[PDB]
């Protein structure tokens, strides 16, 4: 059984704990410093109202995190956002990813977004077909972009698509 | 025309031009007029690391073609955004294309990995060009912009370079 719910800011530590193993072992993302929790507060309490951000909690303890942020700092993609997930390595293939996405695009869908973009740095087969299983079609992707763990590594971009009309709506808070 | 680096006393100018298409297209997904100061900062602390040139016509900016960081992760250092920008009055007459010239000689001089274009669709004068300098399409969102009453699909275009494993800093230009 897992709670799949918002995150509140007595959560981040434990969020930071696990982002943070995948940045150090991980070329899923390109980052090469690991993050601070007051940084993933700080980020919570700015966006939380605008994007879901959502862990999941199972037998009490955070074993996983979902989040949505804006893509590009542009008026024009006010309707497309960011979507990320990490779950602990505890955790994996135990349905928590795919619940946790499902709860967060419900959300986004609800809000009135357009689309929903997930960058993935490759190879990582299982954020692949995870988001590809969620629906999540590939869009592209650019060549040896990032220098990480002594190789080059692509990036790819995949992209959820929701129907909207012309012209859209603003987007509701959560 | 000339073809030179782009100075302090270049911005409003080229601020304006860009401007312009801010207003009249969807080339690019601002809505809103830029003030000079954006382009000045941008270009104080990025033209030691990245090439940022200007076209002179008849003494006047005609264009800019200009580089920067592609995304602020240490990962991506070798890896550069391209822009360019020609002023209406001068479209068509080669500054584009020699602008970006010069500008992709010096991102690959200086050990950058690759160069990434976006282009907000359609535009077929700027895929064109790009096409015709090297840049590869690479993929692209759909309708991940909404301007001027419609959706928009926005492009990525990338120019491939080669360095060793592990890469060298970039030089300064
Ligand atoms: C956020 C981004 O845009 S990129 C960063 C993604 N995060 C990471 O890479 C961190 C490490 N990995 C993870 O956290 C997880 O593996 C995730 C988030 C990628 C997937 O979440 P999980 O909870 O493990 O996946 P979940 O149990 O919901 O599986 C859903 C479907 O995804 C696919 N899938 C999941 N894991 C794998 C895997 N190792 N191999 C192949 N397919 C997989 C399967 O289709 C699976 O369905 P199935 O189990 O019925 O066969
Ligand atoms: C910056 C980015 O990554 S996207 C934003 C690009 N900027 C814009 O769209 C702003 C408005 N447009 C412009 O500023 C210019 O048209 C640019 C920058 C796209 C091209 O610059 P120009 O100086 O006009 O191009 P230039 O004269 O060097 O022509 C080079 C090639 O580009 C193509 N091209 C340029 N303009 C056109 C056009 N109207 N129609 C079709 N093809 C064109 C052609 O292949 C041309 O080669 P050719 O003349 O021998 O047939």
């Amino acid at each position: 059984p897992a709670d799949i719910r918002r995150a509140t800011e007595a959560d981040m530590p434990a969020v930071c704990t696990i982002v943070n193993h995948y940045i150090e072992t991980s070329t899923v993302n390109f980052r090469t410093e690991p993050q601070e929790p007051q940084e993933w507060t700080d980020d919570l309490v700015r966006l939380r109202e605008r994007y879901p951000w959502l862990v999941a909690e199972v037998d009490g303890e955070v074993a996983g995190i979902a989040y949505a942020g804006p893509w590009k700092a542009r008026n024009a993609y006010d309707w497309t956002a960011e979507s990320t997930v990490y779950v602990s390595p505890r955790h994996q293939r135990t349905g928590l990813g795919s619940t946790l996405y499902t709860h967060l695009l419900k959300s986004l869908e609800a809000q009135g977004f357009k689309s929903v973009v997930a960058v993935i740095g490759l190879p990582n087969d299982p954020s692949v077909r995870m988001h590809e299983a969620l629906g999540y079609a590939p869009r592209g992707m650019l060549r040896a972009a990032g220098f990480k763990h002594g190789n080059w590594h692509d990036v790819g971009f995949w992209q959820l698509d929701f129907s909207l009309p012309v012209p859209p709506r603003p987007v509701l808070p959560v």
